[PDB]
């Protein structure tokens, strides 16, 4: 039985409302739910969704050196597989490996609506509204890297703001967002952003375009026997339009705002 | 050993300087994929040489004979030591050789002459008054062939059976077949060349529409190459440094006729 590991990030993969009177797989449904169940059904194997235990994507602890989050379950042997809006980069090609991307997305920004802010310009200009990223995954590490003049003064003010201004999961960003009365932005991927913009309460707007431009993989230990079908699965289910069936499926927006 | 790069002349990824002649080597050439070239061959740390791809194809399996042609087959059969160009990452091809992550990305799109009342392929498909159409070989026809999806499966069925025939034999035929047709003709075709035509003289063409479908064009070696580990972390660098996005930018928009 393959371990899959994955993250509780909507609509990716959700505990259903009636999670008590099921078990196993059952118990969770989404995008990353279906698309785990046709790459096992394509591959041949049978799999257990597991949680990811620390809730975290993934990043190298600076002065552990430890992986954490679902990056770190395959590095050290505890899961067989990621399959989780986990966005391919340069210091997680270097210790596990990604599928082509099975669905787009960028850097993106919320704010509460009324927010005097249009784009990444307008943050790196002030100081009155905080902004921030999660923890341990790619938007912060991306800040961190940049180059880009204005992403690199975002990094400086991020890095060093008090109170925080990272947080430990989506949900604590968007939730800062709601309750900030316009003083917090939240930096999150445009495809969490775009599904929380359509849902009630309706309060929260992307703005701009996205700062750059990505991909979400599904991700394995290297050399792992599962690498190369994977991929192959992902190319497959592309070309069969299963994955933009899926994304429509999920993100479906039933006019809610 | 000076790394032997296949290629292809397609605009803008690669195309000769006009004063080629009094240049030699890759300095004859200019385009996207020459300055990503240049910039993979410095992370990786390789001499190359830019070669063009002799029969000026992409890649496919002859069903008949097996044999891969264009791009794919140069590595295929060990010719070539890389790929650098617009190439589609697909099923088949990636069963063959390895592929970098997608250093751009692109899909199926609607080119229409400025003014014409379309905005969407479901506009096209509820109506017969503008015609539309593709290439008649390729993976924009086999897209609509295969698709289960209402709106894309009306569409086929109309150009599969409309007279005259709505299909063309080359991108040069269908935005001709734009210009002149006075509105009367779609044409759909990967959103990097729409794009890249919507930026040339005489700008009288528009893209319009969401992407149809979505895929990526990425760097291609020879399957279990050496090569292929550092030419993947380059394409990743380039990208998280905001470097494949300058290119785009350098070669579609500042270079472009049409603000
Ligand atoms: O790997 C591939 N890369 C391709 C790249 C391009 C370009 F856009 F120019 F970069 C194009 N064009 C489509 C529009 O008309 C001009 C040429 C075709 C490609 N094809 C064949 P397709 O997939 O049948 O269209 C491939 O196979
Ligand atoms: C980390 C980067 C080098 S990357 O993200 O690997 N590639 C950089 C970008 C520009 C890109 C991003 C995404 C897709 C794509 C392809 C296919 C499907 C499907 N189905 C969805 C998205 C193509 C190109
Ligand atoms: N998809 C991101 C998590 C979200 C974010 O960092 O904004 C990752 O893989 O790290």
């Amino acid at each position: 039985t393959v371990v899959v590991t994955t993250i509780l990030e909507s609509p990716y993969v959700m505990m259903k409302k009636n999670h008590e009177m099921l078990e196993g797989n059952e118990r969770y449904e989404g995008y990353c739910v279906d698309l785990a169940a046709e790459i096992a059904k394509h591959c041949g194997f049978k799999y257990k969704l597991t949680i990811v235990g620390d809730g975290k994507y993934g990043a190298r602890d600076a002065d552990t050196k430890i992986w954490n989050g679902m990056v770190g379950e395959l590095v050290y042997g505890k899961a067989d597989i990621a399959i989780a809006p986990l966005t391919i980069t340069l210091v997680r090609e270097e210790v596990i490996d990604f599928s082509k991307p099975f669905m787009s997305l960028g850097i993106s920004i919320m704010i509460k609506k009324g927010t005097p802010i249009e784009s990444a310009e307008d943050l790196s200009k002030q100081t009155e509204i905080a902004y921030g990223t999660l923890d341990s995954g790619s938007t912060k590490e991306f800040f961190r890297r940049s180059k880009i003049a204005v992403f690199d003064k975002m990094w400086t003010y991020m890095r060093s703001a008090e109170p925080s201004v990272f947080v430990r999961t989506t949900a604590e960003g968007v939730a800062r967002v709601r309750k900030s009365k316009g003083k917090y932005a939240y930096l999150l991927e445009s495809t969490m952003n775009e599904y929380i913009e359509q849902r009630k309460p309706c309060d929260t707007m992307k703005v701009g375009g996205n700062l750059d431009s990505k991909g979400y993989g599904i991700a394995t230990p290297k050399g792992s026997s599962l690498g190369n079908a994977v991929n192959l699965a992902v190319l497959k289910l592309s070309e069969q339009g299963l994955l933009d069936k899926l994304k429509n499926k999920w993100w479906y927006d039933k006019g809610e705002c």
